[PDB]
């Protein structure tokens, strides 16, 4: 077995945080000192890629996997998941993320990102929301979508479902409200990235009238980085979901070492808090140095071009697919565990409430309990 | 400017004739460019045969790929298309949402179906589903349920695989009073209700059967109809139209080992928009030569991308006149300004009951 193992990071526009918790994470593991926990050294190469461009994303990918990385640490976007996904599957090469999970059934993808949909129809269903208003964009995937539409014209609600990732100009959103008013909408899912619920937000504020009496549902792990104070102040319900628990040990602990980091070499780590995609990016590392500890114990002897069509030999890469979807661990998002697919499973969603009232953890959801209310 | 122009075939299963529509378009075509084509099967059970299929295409250097997806295979067909610049045309279900180097053939239903539901007043309604084409009309029915405060009982029967199932699913309508029927499935699905609904008896006098699936042609509602039942369908395709009529005469004149199911089906509508697609692709080559763009292999991971621009923008530009009528694409590739001919079936008797399009809606004769 290798004293290095090497992997490669894949970083888009917007990953900073990521990023430095990718760096730190990594030296976390290669300080110590433990002869079991640390029997090998573990580097990486990171490549910035424009999704924009495919051949910066091709290129991106061929740069690691001819370096012969044992696995690739990355994200992805909606113009480069299908790229990204396809080609490893294809060369076989294990790619961790924290972005969103795929729709397809898809191998050699490890998804740390835990699916929404679950937790989301269990509340809509513990509200009792039977007419309300679906705003959505499709930057995480169609899966959300499909399944609000089909449970609404299965249980017969009323939703009214308007999609809103192509707008530009904010006006259109104060439009959209005002047609929703027409419909005595007060209760909103929106399916949307932070930046734009914050967008959003901003215009219900600006709008007036759209608080009191209001309850937004915002259907987005990042729920630390909403800005949702306004609102807040208005008398508005909102109702968030998060998997990193700040009350957790080793949450704690993370953030303790996290905060006194300098902000040349780790930067966000001062100026920003913890996204819970920067969590998921430690987490990946806790996964990785796992499978790898697990291969070395079995005297495993870990094994071409980036080609599609030339082949590739049907029991390449299986063993270290295998071993990384086997593993289960604790981390910050809490247990860590994955599915055939490389989903998230057997995982908890905690769910918040802010109301005029107070704000506070409202109960908990996983796959066997549902919600939990508390 | 080359004289001869390749495209893929990705065919699938269950698209044996359109197949061979494709091979007798394209050499009708050729009997002044030549048109060749490659072919490659394609199994969507796997993303992996998938990716597969495509590069192995694409490898061969096509100027485009003539072919079919499913629920399964469009994400990742599609996408692979808008990355690496190559124009995909297809008689498949239109993409739900807006992409980009894809030539979707077959119109949106949904426009129709909306106004007939108008037109007939139906204000409570059974609405049975399968998304094999997609969530388009499923979410344009829930819209305008709630825009019009419409009473739709909706079941979901895609995955139904016991056929007995679907006469519990029509007596608990019946326990709901229900007379109106929107059948938004397959038409292999639609043939097993209508069977299931003459099975049952009694439901044929006063009901209604809203069939929404253009292969209008290939659903078994002979015995329905006996019955007493209203049916209502949808087609673009019309059998008096001198060019389809052409197209089926020397068609049916094919020997049936070349040409497997020429001989023992009727056309589907598929594969005339099979025909139709060998059209466009031509008109859109014709367009390049005129311009004077030179068109004249690679890996999928590896200026043949800079050309995709300028064939899907010719390919989205063209107006041709087809067996489906007036043919010309958005830009994000969906028919425009085509036609839907509406279709109803009574007691007194079969007739086209008008036509639809997205300017003059329903225009009943
Ligand atoms: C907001 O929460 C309150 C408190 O439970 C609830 O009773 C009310 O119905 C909610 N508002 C909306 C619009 O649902
Ligand atoms: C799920 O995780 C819990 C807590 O980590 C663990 O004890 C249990 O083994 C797991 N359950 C299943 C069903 O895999
Ligand atoms: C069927 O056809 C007639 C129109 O000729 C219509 O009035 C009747 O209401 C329709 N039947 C049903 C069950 O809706």
């Amino acid at each position: 077995f290798p004293n290095t193992i090497s992997i490669g990071g894949l970083f888009m526009r917007n990953t900073v945080q990521e990023h430095s918790a990718f760096r730190f994470a990594v030296q976390l593991y290669n300080t110590n000192q433990n002869t079991t926990e640390k029997p090998f050294h573990l580097n990486y190469h990171v490549d910035h890629l424009d999704s924009s461009n495919s051949f910066s994303v091709t290129n991106a990918f061929c740069s690691q996997f001819s370096r012969g990385v044992y696995a690739i640490f990355g994200f992805y976007d909606q113009m480069s998941m299908n790229t990204l996904t396809s080609f490893c599957g294809a060369l076989h090469t294990s790619f961790v993320t924290p972005s969103f999970p795929t729709d397809a059934d898809v191998q050699f993808v490890i998804q740390m990102r835990p699916a929404l949909k679950g937790a989301i129809l269990s509340l809509l269903s513990y509200y009792k929301w039977e007419k309300f208003v679906y705003l959505y964009d499709t930057e995480r995937g169609f899966s959300v979508l499909q399944a609000i539409m089909e449970a609404a014209v299965q249980n017969n609600w009323q939703v009214t479902a308007r999609s809103v990732g192509n707008i530009k100009d904010v006006q259109e959103f104060r439009r959209i409200i005002e047609e929703m008013d027409r419909r005595q909408e007060k209760r909103y899912l929106i399916d949307c990235e932070v930046e734009r619920i914050n967008t959003i937000l901003e215009q219900v504020v600006i709008l007036g009238k759209h608080s009191r009496g209001y309850h937004y549902m915002l259907a987005n792990l990042g729920f630390t980085d909403i800005l949702l104070e306004r609102v807040m102040h208005g008398g508005a319900n909102i109702t968030g979901f998060q998997i990193v628990n700040n009350e957790n040990p080793m949450v704690q602990q993370f953030i303790q070492r996290w905060v006194r980091l300098d902000e040349r070499e780790f930067p966000e780590a001062k100026n920003a808090p913890l996204k819970y995609t920067s969590a998921l990016t430690h987490d990946a590392i806790l996964v990785i140095a796992e499978a790898f500890r697990y291969l070395r114990r079995q005297r495993v002897d870990v094994s071409g071009d980036c080609l599609a069509n030339p082949a590739v030999p049907w029991s390449q890469g299986i063993d270290i697919e295998r071993a990384l979807k086997m593993v289960q661990v604790q981390g910050m998002t809490g247990n860590i565990q994955f599915d055939t697919y490389g989903r998230r499973t057997n995982y908890t969603i905690d769910v918040y409430e802010m109301k005029v009232s107070g704000s506070r953890k409202a109960g908990y959801w996983n796959e066997y309990e549902r919600f939990v209310p508390f």
